[PDB]
């Protein structure tokens, strides 16, 4: 029974995870006050982290079993809650120092975010597996909408950061107690290129890589729109829309955990297809916004709501696509891997691409804040065709997902 309270515990923590994560993507303006400093130093904040991380990810994915486990998951959560406890003190003399410190975050978190997996896979069968994974990664969103959610509450209580940057690591060493003591101790080039020889697994990494920058150019860009349609429309509400988020994350992965349930009796072809029609409807969603907006606002974020929801609804069918399909010889370099895939392609450049194309078609002709309104729009519509594109890739994955899974038996044989 034991194996309920692992399961329970590494929940918490990677809810923590991503807690930490967006944190200073809801008191970003805060700090960036406080520094007295640009928008590239923000974009430095909330940029190198990701680079950091999407780098050594690898670095534990070849450390997927090379030494003993337990030991990695305490290490990585003490050492980026010290870096964050740290963080809670930096003073206002050096900046690019605090760049360093949030940057140092995506290594000393590659442990979390990727040994994880791979002790549920070992400690579960397949029905309590897919359920605690399912929670697993709820652990996101639910971090996600926290994080505006810490944001809100300081703002509301003590107008600086320093009230938002504690909350968390003093949990963080909870979880490293616990994660220590409630938890059992349970060729590189070479295996890399029999890695890559994979011919659906790369379909599947590609496809979660173009969800993950839906998510980040979505997570980034939305606010900003909110407050250019209130402007036209004639803040707080949009930390309130970070708890939207929390909730509708909750019901997203729920979304799937049903959806799967259904359809496993179904064809096996319809994961992959359940995930292909959640991001075909949530792109629709995020197609129709733009007019929406004009809308949605009366509607309290209506269309988002279910957008978002729905698009949520894959992470756990991924992680559990990739679960069956490699070896658990290499499943954490599997894992990492296709993580670093997701952040290169995707993410990572969805900030600035945006922001890029949007100067260029404002540059283009006159400006108003309507034509701002218009002109963003038009280049956020590039979000929603990449994620059909990403749709199609799950239908690819789908048609090819029999003889696919077919070669992942003859994996589990190999």
């Amino acid at each position: 029974e034991k194996r309920k309270a692992a399961a329970a515990i590494l929940s918490l923590g990677n809810v923590l995870n991503y807690l930490d994560r967006y944190t200073v993507a809801g008191v970003l303006l805060d700090i960036q006050q406080h520094f007295g400093v640009k928008d590239r130093g923000a974009g430095l904040l909330q940029s190198v982290f990701i680079c950091s991380f999407m780098v050594a990810a690898p670095i534990f994915g070849y450390l997927g079993d090379r030494f003993n486990r337990k030991v990695i998951l305490s290490c990585g959560i003490f050492f980026w809650s010290a870096v964050t406890f740290s963080s809670s003190f930096i003073p206002q003399q050096y900046f690019w120092l605090l760049v360093l410190s949030r940057g140092l975050v995506g290594i000393g978190e590659a442990s979390y975010s990727t040994i994880a997996p791979t002790i549920i896979g070992d400690l579960f069968t397949k029905n309590t597996r897919t359920l605690m994974l399912s929670v697993f990664y709820f652990a996101i969103p639910l971090g996600s909408g926290l994080g505006y959610i810490t944001g809100s509450s300081v703002k509301q209580a003590a107008g600086d950061w320093h009230w938002a940057l504690r909350v968390s690591p003093v949990l963080g060493m909870i979880t490293g107690t616990l994660i220590l003591i409630l938890v059992p101790a349970t060729s590189w080039l070479r295996d890399m290129k029999a890695l890559i020889r994979n011919r659906s697994y790369v379909f599947s990494s590609l496809a979660t890589s173009a969800v993950s920058f839906a998510t980040g150019a979505l997570g980034m860009w939305i606010p900003l729109y909110l407050h250019r349609a209130q402007v036209v429309q004639k803040a707080k509400d949009s930390l309130i829309f970070g708890a939207i988020t929390c909730f509708t994350g909750f019901l997203g992965v729920v979304t799937g955990a049903g959806a799967t349930r259904w359809c496993r009796l179904k064809t096996q072809r319809a994961d992959p297809l359940v995930c292909a029609v959640g991001m075909l409807g949530s792109a629709i969603f995020i197609c129709l916004i733009f007019v929406a907006a004009k809308s949605s606002i009366v509607g309290a974020y209506i269309c988002i709501f279910v957008g978002e929801t729905l698009l949520f609804s894959n992470w756990a069918i991924t992680a559990d696509i990739l679960m069956y399909v490699v070896i658990p010889t290499r499943r954490a370099t599997a894992v990492a891997l296709q993580s670093f895939t997701s952040h290169l392609l995707g993410d990572a450049g969805s900030p600035y691409l945006i922001g890029f194309i949007s100067d260029l078609i404002r540059q283009s002709t006159k400006d108003s804040p309507l034509w701002e309104f218009l002109s963003l729009g038009y280049a956020l519509m590039l979000c929603p065709f990449v994620v059909v594109l990403g749709g199609m890739f799950f239908l690819a994955t789908a048609l090819f997902f029999v003889s696919d899974r077919a070669r992942a038996e003859q994996q589990v044989n190999q």
